[PDB]
């Protein structure tokens, strides 16, 4: 198809916080209750070490009298997480050696801010894009959104192909969650839920620019090549996963059905994607374990879930436990970060067998519920 | 190209807000105030007799003791916006002649809702539409959601060209902005500021389908060929326009620039479309008023700056000026009504000179601020 990931880049914010960090805050805005009492349980249940944050348990946006608004929350979104996707831009772009007069489109992501303009066209003036710049700010998704905005630029690359004009989009995620700590809190101890979303999310911004091949030098350096995508919407489970716009930002929904149903999703999906592309792939790559995993690790149950369904150990998955136990989930934009990191030498020498492989499958869950999947095929 | 618009679709609620509404509302939660007063005589000025509403001034959403919160205001998104957006996309497809199994990809905008699933998922669901449908939901656009969601879709159609495959595309647009009059008439008062956002948001749901042409019912009929387009930021008008979240909604932004910027940038967009195709075009379509113009009614001075920059008749804009006078500013649903309002009978009997034109350039300006043009062939 001529697709190419050409450049990657991750900025995670300043600031790592323990699992402690939600005690302190919980301690310091309300009484013991037994559902808070669970869900402080569970935030150390989750096999998270450290989370990153834009800030600290003593940062004034989680330290007022109420919850922060909405209002509040875009406000920190501007100024902290817009930072994160310059930079994190920045680099995928340098990698990709690339000028921002190059760039043909941008097609970003967020499921933690509400904006118009969105927060895309702030980014894109920051890096001195093209007044010409075709944007697309992908809402409505949540977690699934970092593959979904790669299958949604693959289509447009193609587009591009179509009319025999040069391609390359930036590809952007940006999430900041953990401002949303108060908003957690107080829906914990007024409705006695146990609401685990605090347990698990973390605040990243990560980027991958998609080229088309076209206008570039036969024999140019890619990082991967993108030779198939799947998408699918699981029947019936919009009550599932979700996140509801609110006076303070966005309630989390996150029921217990969601491991099962994610973990029933994986090899029909799967089974879908590989014969597609099955006469493109060598003997090598024919069934799961041959991969490496780019899993979306929405949870622990979704990677120990898919080791099971899939028949692999947690080394297949070795760049999604990196990203999971030492940053925890950043919603949309941990599936960048986990390729990233994929490709670095650490993560080689743990490879399944020594063997690190040609071709990975990236995997994501999110909202309504919407699975994605891609194979990539790493230079 | 080979892109063309088989089928288009409208669904406006069934209640008219007459000029006495906000005189109404006004006087039932608000004393009496200079600011209020401006924004009352303003409102009998836009050009407006009736605004399209999703319910009538006694509705209970806007008379509690205060305004709804942006979750109440989802909610109402949900039960009496959704309905009109079905609707919408069934007339569309019903005109296409498809039905729901042939759609390859739905891109649909708002930015009057917050949501995940986005509210796209809930259109496609009740409209039966398959669980592999590619789906884009715009945000950060504003007013500029229906000819940006049009353009994202040709370059999906082509994507699916480069492909040799189908492509069928849902477009979709959905605004419900009467439910947010107790958060401006609260911003009025408070801030002793003219708030004009009151006077000229409507609601609507407004959908076309897009094909790319490979194995249509051949010989195919459409409505309009898609020939080209431009799009453009304005540099540094940012904080001219736009829609600030909010435990409310969403804050109007609306500078006293707007006008002017929007009149000013028709000039160079309507000549980079043009010299983009030009050579295709008969030399009896050179010049602004060769064509049919279908302009996003903004508001009064959009469509009289237009007139005045482009060298154009009222009548050019007929389409235009009948869906503003009848039903207000729709934000990103107008355009497609304006579209689908052109080709009425009784819209030709008012063309210039008694002389329909085969030609169409559509034009809507959003936040940004962001500037959309096309070029339509009527058949």
């Amino acid at each position: 198809l001529g697709l190419s990931i050409t450049g990657l880049g991750v900025q995670y914010p300043p600031y790592s916080l323990g699992p402690d960090a939600i005690d302190i805050l919980s301690k310091r805005y309300h009484p013991e209750s037994p559902a808070m009492k669970k869900v402080l349980a569970i935030n150390r249940y989750t096999g998270i070490d450290q989370r990153s944050s834009i800030g600290n348990p003593d940062h004034p946006l989680v330290n007022k009298p109420n919850p922060p608004t909405v209002k509040e929350l875009h406000e920190v979104f501007m100024s902290d997480g817009v930072p994160l996707a310059v930079e994190a831009s920045r680099k995928a772009m340098a990698e990709a050696r690339l000028v921002p007069a190059q760039i043909t489109h941008m097609v970003s992501t967020t499921c933690t801010d509400s904006a118009n303009p969105g927060y895309d066209h702030y980014v894109a003036k920051e890096l001195g894009l093209s007044d010409r710049l075709e944007k697309v700010l992908l809402h409505g998704i949540g977690c699934s959104g970092g593959l979904a905005a790669l299958r949604t630029a693959a289509n447009l690359c193609l587009g591009h192909t179509a009319r025999g004009k040069p391609a390359r989009i930036l590809v952007l995620a940006l999430e900041v969650s953990t401002t949303m700590v108060r908003s957690e809190l107080e829906s914990i101890d007024a409705l006695q839920e146990t609401r685990i979303g605090i347990a698990l999310f973390s605040d990243c911004a990560s980027a991958v620019i998609l080229s088309n091949g076209i206008g570039e030098a036969p024999g140019k350096p890619a990082i991967y090549d993108l030779l198939g995508w799947e998408n699918r919407v699981i029947p019936d489970s919009e009550h599932d996963l979700g996140g509801d716009v609110d006076p303070m930002g966005w309630k989390v929904v996150l029921s217990p059905r969601v491991p099962v149903l994610a973990k029933a999703s994986l090899q029909p999906t799967y089974a879908d994607l590989l014969s597609s592309l099955q006469d493109q792939l060598p003997s090598s790559y024919q069934k799961p374990a041959d991969f490496d995993w780019a899993m979306h690790p929405g949870g622990a149950t979704i990677l120990s879930g898919a080791e099971s369904a899939m028949g692999l150990t947690p080394e297949h998955m070795r760049a999604s436990y990196d990203r999971y136990i030492n940053h925890g989930n950043s919603s949309s934009a941990t599936i960048f970060s986990v390729l990233n990191r994929l490709r670095e030498k650490d993560m080689d020498a743990l490879a399944p067998g020594g063997k690190v492989k040609e071709y990975v499958v990236g995997c994501a869950f999110g909202p309504g519920i919407n699975v994605e999947m891609c194979m990539l095929k790493r230079r």
